[PDB]
């Protein structure tokens, strides 16, 4: 068995290996990368996503989100308070202000210490989930707006044609902006490219151990657990590495820098934080190996998780017994 300790693997494809996206994902899995739940891909030195980032300031963040925490430093939830619209140039200036800017630090480990000590005492503002792309149309390799669609994969594997579309999303971050513990919708893959700015630190639980994280979460968030049998689908709960270690939960960590891709694998729980002003692009995708995970994915039916149009068909075809209840949740 390849990668039996489920370590995060880092890949350096050549420009020739960067041509065929599906083939390279399958290669990474042949080396055991999926066992970690997360892999890093450093693009060949010849590649670029676009020529410059000098002209992005007029992108609008229609609904910036202030991430307000409740709980203790290592075990907290966050809710998202909607703020007034602002441009990316306006948001960058805000991120760099004395109130929000990254503090002085020695190295990534010192900054990580400061994050977990102090996150709950601040409310950073995140520009999340903005439909769009920063890849140039002429970038032919690993262009996250030109991937094979999940609808087409389901049709290729299972023969059923379904409605729905699959487009990327932009994220503009600042110091302490936080992504809560989650797997993807329908336990899909994700791919995330950090276009510019400061790093993103990730934490991940191997897919084979995901239920250990879920059992801890039910213990740590007991009210939320009674409310919903899949409350991590709400994407609001944080648990620190110290607390994970105290409870014996297997996990790994890695820091993504500008110019690097991360891939999350089916049923790989992940969480993390931004180091300072940055911009990322991410999208979900599927492979043949995903289908069995899609069929077994948990679902939120309490009404909180509310998701895209295109998840309807995935539930309807892969999970017909659950469909009626899940759709009641959506309506
Ligand atoms: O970058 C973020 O805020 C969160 N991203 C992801 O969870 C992802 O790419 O799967
Ligand atoms: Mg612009
Ligand atoms: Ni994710
Ligand atoms: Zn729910």
């Amino acid at each position: 068995a390849q990668n039996p300790n489920c370590n995060i693997m880092i890949f350096h494809p050549t420009k020739e290996e960067f041509n065929d996206f599906d083939k390279y994902i399958a290669y990474m899995e042949s080396q055991g990368a999926h066992r970690a739940g997360l892999a890093k891909i450093i693009p060949p030195k010849e590649w670029k996503a676009r020529e410059t980032y000098d002209n992005i300031s007029e992108i609008l963040i229609a609904t910036p989100l202030q991430q307000v925490a409740s709980g203790r430093a290592g075990v907290f939830t966050q809710y998202h308070k909607k703020k007034k619209a602002m441009t990316v140039g306006e948001y960058r200036h805000l991120a760099n202000s004395k109130k929000y800017q990254t503090p002085p630090h020695q190295n990534f480990e010192d900054l990580e210490r400061k994050y977990w000590k102090n996150r709950i005492y601040n409310s950073p503002i995140y520009g999340a989930d903005i439909s769009g792309s920063l890849f140039d149309e002429n970038t032919k390799q690993w262009n996250l707006g030109h991937l094979g669609t999940i609808q087409d994969l389901l049709e290729k594997e299972c023969g059923v044609v379904i409605e729905g579309v699959n487009t990327p999303y932009l994220y503009f971050g600042m110091w302490k902006t936080t992504f809560a513990w989650h797997t993807e919708d329908m336990d899909l893959y994700s791919i995330n490219y950090l276009h510019l700015g400061e790093p993103k630190t990730w934490y991940v639980v191997p897919p084979e151990h995901g239920q250990r994280l879920e059992r801890l979460a039910r213990e740590l968030f007991p009210g939320s657990s009674r409310g919903c049998g899949a409350f991590l689908r709400h994407k609001v709960a944080l648990i620190s590495p110290t607390v994970l270690k105290e409870n014996g939960i297997p996990f790994n960590r890695i820091t993504q820098e500008a110019g690097e891709f991360m891939v999350t694998f089916p049923y790989g729980y992940h969480a993390g934080f931004n180091h300072g002003f940055n911009c990322a692009e991410a999208i979900n995708f599927a492979t043949p190996r995903w289908i069995d995970y899609g069929k077994m994915a948990s679902q939120c039916s309490c009404g909180e998780a509310r998701v895209t149009f295109s998840m309807d068909a995935f539930v309807r075809i892969l999970q017909p017994e659950r469909y009626d209840l899940w759709k009641r949740g959506q309506d």
